[PDB]
């Protein structure tokens, strides 16, 4: 019920594309934001008052192409700036990065009931999206 | 009633300066701020539980031609500068530039009635105005 | 109605210094934030849903004498790195610059009452406390 | 009920380390947030409507010999440096630099019983630890 007005919010916004099974969450809905864009709102398992808007971005092919020709030094140099980047976006990041060659990237944010409303959730969603979008912004003015 | 609302808060302020035939939006009021710069107030078809603050800025002919003077190189740089300053407000936008020589660009915010307050809509006003006039600053700084 | 609590709020934090005769608001606390600064807390004449958090300060002559002491291009450079600070902390401001020399610079804020509680305002007030600082920290790490 | 509630909260993410006597306190709870990482939820001992989340960190031994190295200029170009950055969080801080030698840092945080919800509480953690982290990424991505 709490989770209806979740799923009823996203969908008057044209966002909601589908649910999703899920062996650990109580739900789980994949938003396209924006075009096809895909962001997940994930209730976990244990919290039932709480969800979690979360973005998978991996770095493709054509990409950690470049950042495999730079110098480890320059890696390195790279691995901290996306990181100072995205630690001041207000969410929290998770970077794959073997030989500081980025794979991928994960932003994440949650909202507690406490504070939830449409409101709230479509700015959470529209902010983790401006997170890694910055991050893939400066991978592409780098290498195109 | 939440048209009302939003009519008087603005008047109240002298935001107001007066409404519009939108026949793409349920209202459309138009509101000054500063002075004489214009600020839009939108609440599209469909959506009856939200508003758009909306406000583009053409870039005059004598910063274009700044702009268009400088080498390909110098525009790309300058385009990417303005995508990651406006990324970190919070806002929504849409630059155009033809051959990287920026003509005009749009921010834009919007409210869902499900946290609508008068401190919210004022704040969020000055917030679009903040991020375009930063971008106007950036123009100003570089071509005079 | 709210000025009794904003100002049981204020004393509650020892904050609170003392009020004054302004012929242009409905009331003005002097407030006490950190110790020995000063910030002003007032309300228009003719506004009832708001109060403003403004913080006036003035270049010491020293400082202000460094700033003589470079070039009009060096000061040009200075006035826009103030510009772009403030305007990334969510407050407005007044600059008061003669020839591009500093002379005093105001960060200001409101609450409008539908958004007013003591958590708020003393966050509101703090924030354009650091608004203050960080320009002022510019000016000494330039100029001892 | 502000302290049922917060311990309450604490404990259905996960973060609840322990609880711990502090006269100056009226509780004083200790959190793990990241996994092994520590932050202090307090209430001051005169504050009825007030919680401290606070963050103190011990700049390693090895770690200031790093900063030891460092001349008097670079040195103070690192304070700034971190000063600046600390100061774009939105938290209250101090610093113990010795010599300009970081010794220790502390990032803290209130929230008054006025604004108090969990999704309010939470963010706040990772707001404070946020912060204290960049500084910490400051310091290793320098020394190491």
């Amino acid at each position: 019920l709490s989770q209806e007005m979740i799923k009823k919010w996203l969908d008057e916004e044209g966002f909601l594309r589908m649910e999703v099974p899920d062996e650990n969450a109580r739900f789980h809905y994949v938003v396209n934001y924006p075009e096809d864009h895909v962001i997940d709102i994930i209730q976990p398992a244990g919290k039932d008052d709480m969800i979690l808007i979360a973005c998978a971005t991996s770095v493709s092919p054509e990409h950690q192409a470049g950042i495999r020709a730079l110098s480890m030094e320059k890696r390195t140099e790279f691995i901290w700036k996306v990181r100072f980047t995205l630690n001041r976006f207000g969410v929290d990041f998770q970077l794959d990065h073997p030989e500081n060659v980025l794979n991928s990237y994960l932003v994440t944010d949650e909202i507690f009931f406490d504070g939830l409303s449409k409101d709230r959730l479509i700015s959470s969603i529209k902010n983790v999206f401006r997170a890694k979008l910055q991050v893939m912004w400066m991978i592409q003015e780098r290498f195109g």
